[PDB]
């Protein structure tokens, strides 16, 4: 039978999406900072890849209290990581190669040394009520002795409010002291979101990634006899009140509002795309919530339609090293049961904000995990330096930077919040710094593996995790990947498949072994498997090559094995 | 080509289990308490019904604190439910039927009122050291008040530690003051338990409900430096000190040394059923816990065998009216990823501890639930009532008599508590009691519903509850429900499918609307179904009877209902 032709998806619903942390990825200018023309000079990496997408971290004009997620200006570019001009060259020649280019839109907070912040706090005409400022709460039992508005903590400790002197109130903080929230009631705020979106849209940006949505809107006090109302108290012992913990977000996060927000941002964003034509422009959406809460951001019952897709982060909340094959499957399922019809899957395995990958598993799992990522239906989510098997660096509380660290942790608990060690220099080759810069003196410090783990080592070896990963997104593009039907279950605690399947196409195979254990499995007993199948994919520790031959339906996998099998069509 | 043939399971693999309640199914003599020869008057039922197997709560010599679970002779029949002879004909006449019939086995604990507890108290030699004695915890500081051993809290409200002024020792119950726990590391203890069960077999018994299993063991204190070790605190305002969910269970439930009881059982039984063949006698655990902790009574990676195997209470624990299609598919999932290669899936959707299945869900979603049960691979458990839609039953606080209740509860919060609603008679037909009685004086109130839903009502209605149950454990003969594949998912918030296949054999397709709302479904992207196909069972309020044919992809399914369609062999 000849092979059935499908009907080409939208770009953006089987991407591979590639998510940059600018200050990391390539120095052109010895500073130890990676900047705008390191990107422009490496953008061949993403082809050489096979990733259709690049979303990078922030790079708008910010005083670095949170490295970009505190921003003084939203319509231009940070100093250190270069100018407009670098900026629009980026976009030039990334889209001349094909690749579509998100920014990191972080609507939640403005720095305080914003315009908008300064002249919030000065009571200029239009920016009083830019931000979320309140009154101490009243002190019956001492009057004007001063109280916060309500119990509220802050994601990096302590209060969620901050004595302004000038103003002589409170303002609203959920990140960083130095990170303001902006009253998403005020129609002004709404205006600005959508004229700093229209900007970047405007010099040719593909779309979004929506920062921190699930902290958009707080409590009315209207709604509380006009005060902010404390949220519930967890009551977990290790929690004190300046403790994140303290509290349950009843009334900081996940309030229904924010998705009308959200389905605003999408109807305007579709209104853009129908007007301007070319590539659809996108906008995913970030927020850690429960599956009810993250579904909401696809849209809701009354057909409100939201972000593209929100983030699945099941592969960092809910599996890791202590998972065994059963667990993988049952979480896999999770996204694919809860998921509207019609909404596109993504898989996340990592980010700036979390361990990295193969820290989270084991070393001998990366393969397996880039398999995973690329072989499950709808779109692959790829954090910088995965794509080589990049390691946490160690990083010592003397060169800790991240505040959330500095804010909650001290020499002995430092490393229980620090996002640094997932934020070490890109390791491009075995020259000084790994390639990312020709200084020694970088603004992190480069992970102690980088002569054992580097792109150039990996491209010149016969077997790497890089080669791997060029040869699953060169898969993508197969007919079975993009439209095929899925099929995944457990054969032990230690073994799981995957099989993707479309009449008249090929069919893949993915069986991991995700133990630290061999197991022997029967493959009479994964579906729409006959035998011979060829290995397309192996993990590089496996005795098999690609090319292999499959021919014995008992087939044994050594701790953390990973082969992808090609099978005739069903 | 014509169909296959399979291979006959053993009768424990694919049974219809029913539990009965012997005190609510059947009173033959007028004092409104169910017994032994009532249950024989009505052993036709269960085959009218095609129940394959029935088990018994407890019917052991008891002073029916906790009706019949507080045991005070584990080798004689509760005087009210009848004599060893009622019993030995029950055995006979259920035998003659081709019924199975398992006992209620109570391990963890035994009656205040058992030769074992007066001889333990009495330090009468073999005796002492049979359940758990403990001296109380030294108070240095304050020697003139006696304090318990420890924190730990019954199930039933109050310490887990009762004072014997006969010993000068405390005594450990998890369960009433009247049901006192057995030692566990005693062998003497454990040889006993081999002694009760051999005894029950030996009359004929074909197996055994463990009961309460997670409870078995306890920390040593040899392990806590000669002191049982507080359970931590969980920390919750809504508990006091002498309420459940106060402490964590960390040292007084699901201990590993509770499995290897279990694997000796079971090691007892397969030489039992060696030594005595015929139709193998089985257990079936007693457990709620965490998936883990519940997979692990099956056996473990070690290869111990357990029980044939644990309950599946997440039809109690995990969904509720509050479940939407989603929820259904995702938890039904659950067992059926989680489970170990080989072992038989069970689906319970209710017991005398646990609200009435409609009462949990809704009046209009019987039809469907049953369907799940009998429809999903492996073992349907059967709570007497749930054949007929029976609802809990209103039971007033002076009419109440669960000790759970009446310990934990008071006028106005013991409905919270209280297991009575959901043990209230059988309802056999409109007469005086509902055919329960001759007597209007019944162990507890009949529901103010059963001259609208009894037995004999729906044996004469054309379509009900009664019917469809007959239509559908009719259908488990079936080669495509004993040994059929099954894909489930979810269309819809509102509406799943769950196709029974298997290539030669016709395939059965579940369809099933858990939402408050109707639902337009596409047939289309149900597997395995080709259309036309036919309705083999409908709930009793569907447009569609069956023998109606659907021939229309578009399926519109009104709230609560739910479809089994006969349809061509894959
Ligand atoms: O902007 C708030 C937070 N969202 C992403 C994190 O890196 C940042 O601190
Ligand atoms: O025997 C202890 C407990 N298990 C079953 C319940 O009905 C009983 O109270
Ligand atoms: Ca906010
Ligand atoms: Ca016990
Ligand atoms: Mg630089
Ligand atoms: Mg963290
Ligand atoms: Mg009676
Ligand atoms: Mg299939």
């Amino acid at each position: 039978p000849p092979p059935t032709e499908v009907i080409q998806l939208d770009w953006w619903k089987n991407c591979v999406l590639y998510q940059i942390y600018p200050r990391s990825f390539k120095d052109s200018d010895g500073d130890g900072i990676g900047d705008l023309k390191g990107i422009i000079s490496e953008l061949k990496h993403f082809v050489d890849a096979g990733v259709d997408a690049i979303w990078m971290s922030p790079i708008f004009e910010s005083p670095m209290v949170d490295f970009g997620y505190d921003i003084s200006n939203f319509y231009d570019i940070h100093y250190e990581y270069g100018t407009m001009e670098d900026f629009e060259e980026l976009l030039d020649k990334a889209h001349e190669l094909g690749l579509k280019v998100l920014l990191d839109f972080v609507p939640n907070h403005a720095s305080n040394e914003s315009e908008y912040f300064i002249k919030s706090e000065a009571r200029e005409p239009g920016y009083e009520n830019f931000f979320i400022w309140a009154d101490p709460l009243p002190n019956p039992e001492n009057p004007g002795v001063r109280l916060p508005p309500s119990n509220w903590v802050s994601q990096f400790g302590g209060s969620a409010w901050e004595w302004s002197e000038k103003r002589q109130q409170y303002y609203l903080h959920q990140f960083a002291i130095q990170q303001v929230d902006f009253d998403f009631r005020n129609p002004a705020v709404k205006q600005e979101m959508f004229n700093i979106m229209k900007f970047w849209l405007d010099k040719g940006a593909d779309g979004f990634r929506l920062d921190a949505l699930p902290y958009l809107i707080e409590a009315d006090p209207a709604d509380h006899e006009g005060r902010y109302p404390d949220d519930p108290l967890s009551g977990l012992t290790q929690f004190e009140s300046h403790q994140l913990g303290y509290t349950i977000p009843l009334y900081t996060k996940d309030l229904i509002e924010l998705y009308d927000v959200v389905y605003e941002w999408r109807e305007f964003l579709d209104e853009y795309n129908k007007n301007h034509g070319g590539d659809t422009r996108v906008v995913f959406s970030e927020g850690y919530a429960n599956v009810s809460m993250t579904m909401l951001y696809y849209g809701n019952e009354d057909g409100a339609i939201g972000a593209h897709f929100p983030f699945n982060f099941d592969f960092i909340t809910d599996l890791s090293s202590k998972s065994n094959a059963r667990d993988f499957v049952y979480i896999i399922l999770r996204w694919l049961t809860y998921m509207p019809y019609g909404g596109i899957p993504n898989w996340v395995f990592g980010n700036h904000d979390n361990n990295r990958m193969p820290t989270r598993f084991r070393h001998d799992m990366v393969d397996g995990l880039n398999i995973i990522n690329m072989l499950l239906p709808g779109v692959a989510v790829t954090y910088q330096g995965e794509e080589i098997g990049m390691r946490d660096g160690y990083v010592s509380w003397e060169d800790t930077v991240d505040i959330e660290a500095c804010n909650r942790g001290d020499p002995d608990t430092y490393h229980l919040y620090s996002r640094d060690p997932a934020r070490t220099p890109y390791h491009w080759d075995n020259s000084t710094s790994a390639g990312f810069s020709t200084s020694t003196n970088t603004w992190l410090p480069v992970a102690e593996d980088y002569q054992e783990i580097n792109l150039a080592k990996q491209k010149e070896t016969a077997r790497s995790h890089f080669k791997n990963y060029q040869a699953l997104t060169k898969l993508r593009k197969q007919a079975t990947l993009s439209h095929g039907e899925y099929d995944i279950r457990a054969l032990s605690d230690r073994t799981f498949y995957l099989v993707r399947s479309l009449p008249t196409h090929d069919t893949y195979v993915l069986l991991f072994n995700v133990s630290e254990r061999r197991d022997t499995v029967d493959l009479g007993r994964v579906p729409h498997l006959t035998l011979p199948a060829t290995v397309y994919v192996s993990s590089i520790h496996s005795a098999r090559l690609a090319g292999h031959e499959i021919t014995s339906s008992q087939l044994s996998l050594e701790a953390g094995e990973a082969l992808v099998l090609k099978a005739q069509p069903i």
